[PDB]
């Protein structure tokens, strides 16, 4: 679990969005596993606007942060789950690092700010949904 709170927006994994997220919907994209809902309170986070390919992510299944080198956002095949049929997920970045399903929502940060959130993983891999292209989150 986990979310990004920036301005009057809450960014979550689409497959973990709550009834309240859907009732306050701003934007969602199944191909990215992202949903953004509106909030009444002002957020705590800021978004990176950069091309970093290294950073640090929070891994809830270890209660620890780990450094990672990750690929540029791209279209990657993701096998079927209870949440989605087998499909290509867009704007996904992969890295070598521990993850388990409950780790979705952990933040990836570089020195500039929030880069994205854990969205996929397995076998010593962890995948992050990028948010750096969503310029409207702070504009
Ligand atoms: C951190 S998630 C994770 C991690 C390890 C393992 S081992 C086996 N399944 C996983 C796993 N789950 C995972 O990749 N998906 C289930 C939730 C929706 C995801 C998506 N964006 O389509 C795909
Ligand atoms: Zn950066």
């Amino acid at each position: 679990s986990g979310a990004i709170y920036v301005g009057n927006y809450r960014v979550v994994n689409r497959h973990l969005a709550t009834h309240n997220d859907w009732a306050n919907l701003v934007w969602e994209d199944s191909s990215r596993d992202l949903l953004v809902s509106s909030t009444t309170a002002q957020g705590c986070d800021t978004i990176a606007r950069c091309d970093c390919q290294t950073g640090v992510y929070y891994c809830s299944s270890r209660r620890k942060h780990y450094p990672v080198s990750f690929s540029k956002p791209s279209l990657i095949f993701v096998e079927a789950s209870e949440y989605y049929p087998a499909r290509y997920q867009s704007h996904l970045m992969l890295a070598v690092g521990h993850s388990e399903p409950g780790d979705c929502g952990g933040i990836l940060r570089c020195q500039h700010g929030v880069v994205g959130i854990v969205s996929t993983g397995g076998n010593g891999l962890v995948g992050f949904a990028d948010v750096r292209d969503l310029l409207w989150l702070d504009e």
